[PDB]
């Protein structure tokens, strides 16, 4: 699995239980492709309360659904812009798209 970043990272957290009621979501918008799901797993657990992300099947767009607001907000702060395995993220609220 590749980690090549230019983003400083925490530590995996554990994921929340999947049944765990959504309170936030993210968009991730991969150019030019997609990354795998492991990745996105292990690089988007990193901010605590991740219940799932998934890709839309065979397109640039990932949803990161999480527990916890401030989670999210973490992710976006941190990841939105930034490359990983040479690709460029957005990460971005799902509600309200910048």
């Amino acid at each position: 699995m590749q980690i090549q970043t230019d983003v400083v990272l925490p530590s995996c957290k554990k994921k929340a239980p999947a049944e765990t009621p959504v309170k936030e979501r993210l968009f991730i918008v991969f150019n030019p492709h997609p990354l795998p799901l492991d990745v996105l797993e292990d690089i988007f657990c990193r901010f605590g309360n991740l219940i799932e992300v998934y890709l839309v099947s065979g397109k640039n767009v990932g949803y990161a659904k999480y527990a916890d607001r401030i989670s999210a907000n973490d992710a976006i702060a941190t990841l939105h812009g930034k490359i990983l395995n040479g690709v460029r993220l957005k990460v971005m609220l799902a509600d309200s798209p910048r």
